[PDB]
């Protein structure tokens, strides 16, 4: 089973935030900012603020990187006006391990 911490791009605050993610079936889950939920002592602080159906998405890797992070992958969707969800990781090895897991699922 694939799971660990990941960075996510918030197109609002224009910053990366740290979220804990997991892959079960064809679904990728991500929790709330594990830094804040801490900064606010907040226990509605959830371990599952969102769930993505990988069946509806595709995975591209971003060679040049993005927004000052070196290793990122992007889940770009099928239905149009849905936005891309942009993830990034610390070490290059982790990147290739997620990219593998996710594609070993979008290409069945």
């Amino acid at each position: 089973k694939q799971q660990g911490e990941l960075y996510m791009w918030d197109s609002i605050d224009q910053k990366w935030t740290r979220h804990f993610c997991a892959i079960a079936d064809a679904k990728l889950s991500f929790s709330d900012d594990i830094e804040q939920t801490m900064e606010e002592d907040n226990p509605l602080g959830s371990l599952c603020r969102g769930i993505l159906d990988l069946n509806t998405y595709n995975v591209v890797k971003a060679p040049q990187g993005k927004n000052q992070k070196s290793f990122v992958f992007i889940l770009e969707p099928k239905q149009q006006g849905d936005p891309p969800v942009e993830f990034a990781t610390d070490k290059v090895e982790e990147l290739f391990e997620w990219f593998q897991s996710i594609r070993e699922i979008t290409w069945k």
